[PDB]
């Protein structure tokens, strides 16, 4: 039921929270958004770079733009869901802005747990425990606990960041269970690894240390079981599809916009790649009167995102029943009529942005930086008596699995600067 | 009308007797020795640390000068062989050989950038701006109209001529290049005034400072260059070989600026074949081109071919208008008559839009104005009050007739490496 998928429950609650009795000015889904804005992990995205270190393409702005596109998807789908299921409003008190707030909040947080240097940074963490120093702990861990480490996922670390208990602060940000369900693109544990080619099975979404929490979330939401073994898996909260579409749309279109502004993509290619996405709404005469490259391409970007938002709303509603029953197999953007153009855009970005010498140089440097910090923390964990390892603990961080996963969580959330600075000190270089 | 027997003079400054070509040792031929004198000279060596517009560390003025001198040697060899067919007595009676023309063009071309200030034509303009509106405006009423014009329109070509010929104690005549080489060096045989008397390319700039006028008068008289004016404002018709030095330079900066910009990313690689297909298609091996897997290899194949095409045509243009050049009645450059002027123009235009107006280049030239002004001001203030403790410090640091002093300060600031210039500038400024 959509009634259960829209849970306002917060972790530790002993009583049901009913939608009809909420204060409109203090609606739990919108409180969630505010809690994220003011959280220290979201603020740290100011000093985190998406791919190009130009200092004006942060992960903060990306997260903001994804949440704006999310609220728009949530509002429009919300309005149509309330027309399809009128009891949801007339009896339970839901409003279309509710679905915008849930999608907006989970999208705002989607990037929050990811390590620096993108996918290279996840792979360096994993390689540290698969083949580097962290190999030694394998025999002291369960198969799923070790799999958390060798296949470290920033999505799962995001879930940990949002919900981690600390003294005086149990339950992290304590977001609504609907918001956490809309956050979880991959509602499975680290094993079994990729049991199918379903998008929800391409990674996993929570570490073992958050397993008990997501169990409580999935039971409250009423997510459909995808496993009846001790390897737990569930079908995605419907709104998670909208969070994913917001991110899909922004990375595809805005990465391209960035590449052109940066010079990595010749501006001559702008209209060729965008014409199908914008061709019926573009005011060509206004496009030609624009005098700056950055204005022409942001005009194209707004047209394309508009096109892809309207279509994604319509794809969600064409497949809503399948999504509610956990039988939908793809992403919304996979069903797009512009799939081929989207793929050409993404491939051009891989060729001209992600495989440029500057980006490659950053990732190679990232591997050493993270590998160094992980070894410094893990040796300090093994022999915490020596003077050097007392110092290492005071500089970076003032059960074995709980310890190792916390070290990954902490190295992962370090800003680009502090990582490079602490790495520089450990290696002596300035 | 000029005579090829006098235009090929082996005279060096101060010579008391004539140098006949027949009497030369071919192992120590005057024109070839000119090339070595340049290679080994301090001003040429300093081009190692003098960057062009782009500072990739592998785009130097030494490489440009080298490649211009190579293309120049080819131009002069091929024209030289055709000139000896037309005028056989030059070999039968005077003993000239076609490699002589190759050597003259090659030595003049090699030296053509030797006197330019750093930072391009922006460097020249920073110096002029200094004397036109900066601290150096104060000298206007103590200089002649033409001494002041030398300064406010300071010209790297004219500074070049000074570098090659400047007398010093124990070194009369500078490098003492052959007069034929000095004649081919001089793309603009005129004084600083009058400014742009005509639209001829030879009238666009000027070629020698007042301090060097008497010197070029000697060169022009010996070569027998044709007097283009006798109004007390001296100018001559260009030595014919000067058109080839110019053509070699024109060819290289047109094609190799394009290549460089493609390699640096500033010009999409697609434009390479698009602007160059007319210039290469009669000579390109398509099979070879489509096998080359690296962009740098493809565009340098195209560049080698485009340059070959333009050398061959430039030789033809010279030989066609040879009699008009000898009469001083040829009004254009060799490249202005090329049948690829449409293609050359589009190349030059794209290079300007994507390279010369790129943000990196604009930035380097703006900082150059500040670096050159600061050095010129420290030098001129030290000249004006040599008595203060500071100006005596400045004198020990930067340099251990009023017009001669000012032009020498200009020559010295202009010939500084980018390293010494920036380091000395930073020192003056406390950085
Ligand atoms: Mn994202
Ligand atoms: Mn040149």
């Amino acid at each position: 039921n959509w009634e259960h998928l829209l849970s306002l429950k917060r972790q530790g609650d002993t009583a049901k929270r009913l939608r009809i009795e909420q204060d409109d000015t203090r609606l739990g889904f919108e409180v969630d958004y505010d809690r994220i804005i003011f959280s220290a992990p979201f603020r740290s995205l100011q000093d985190k770079t998406q791919v190009i270190t130009d200092f004006v393409h942060t992960r903060l702005t990306h997260s903001l733009e994804v949440s704006v596109v999310g609220r728009s998807l949530g509002r429009m789908v919300g309005k149509k869901l309330l027309e399809k299921y009128p009891h949801l409003e007339q009896v339970y008190g839901y409003k279309f802005n509710d679905f915008g707030a849930i999608v907006a909040a989970a999208a705002l947080a989607h990037d929050i747990g990811n390590p620096p240097f993108g996918h290279s940074g996840e792979k360096a963490i994993g390689e540290f425990f698969k083949n580097g120093y962290g190999k030694r702990y394998k025999d002291s861990l369960t198969a799923k606990e070790y799999q958390d480490l060798i296949k470290f996922e920033g999505n799962a670390n995001g879930f940990k960041v949002l919900s981690q208990s600390k003294p005086g602060a149990q339950g992290g940000l304590r977001l609504s269970y609907a918001t956490l369900g809309a956050f979880m693109k991959y509602p499975k544990e680290s094993l079994p690894h990729k049991p199918s080619d379903h998008i929800a099975d391409k990674k996993y979404g929570f570490f073992q240390s958050e397993r008990a929490l997501f169990e409580d979330v999935a039971q409250e939401l009423g997510l459909l079981k995808r496993s009846t073994t001790d390897d737990v898996s569930w079908s995605r909260h419907p709104l998670a599809y909208l969070v994913e579409a917001a991110d899909d749309i922004c990375y595809t279109i805005i990465d391209f916009e960035d590449g052109i502004n940066l010079g990595l993509i010749p501006e001559e290619y702008a209209l060729e790649y965008m014409v199908k996405l914008v061709g019926q709404t573009i005011d060509r005469n206004k496009y030609n009167a624009l005098q700056e490259t950055s204005d022409r391409v942001s005009y194209l970007r707004a047209l394309a995102i508009g096109t892809l938002i309207n279509e994604s709303v319509d794809t969600f509603m064409k497949y809503e029943e399948e999504i509610l029953a956990g039988t939908f197999d793809q992403s919304l953007i996979d069903k797009s009529n512009y799939q081929a153009q989207i793929t050409d855009i993404i491939n051009l970005s891989i060729e001209r942005i992600y495989n440029s010498r500057e980006v490659i140089e950053k990732e190679i440097a990232g591997y050493e930086i993270l590998s160094t910090l992980l070894e410094a923390r893990c040796r300090a964990l093994d022999n915490n008596d020596t003077h050097y390892n007392q110092l290492i603990q005071q500089l970076l961080a003032p059960s074995l699995y709980e310890n190792l996963i916390q070290i990954c969580a902490e190295v992962s959330t370090m800003t680009d600067g502090k990582a490079l600075r602490n790495y520089k000190k450990i290696k002596g270089l300035d």
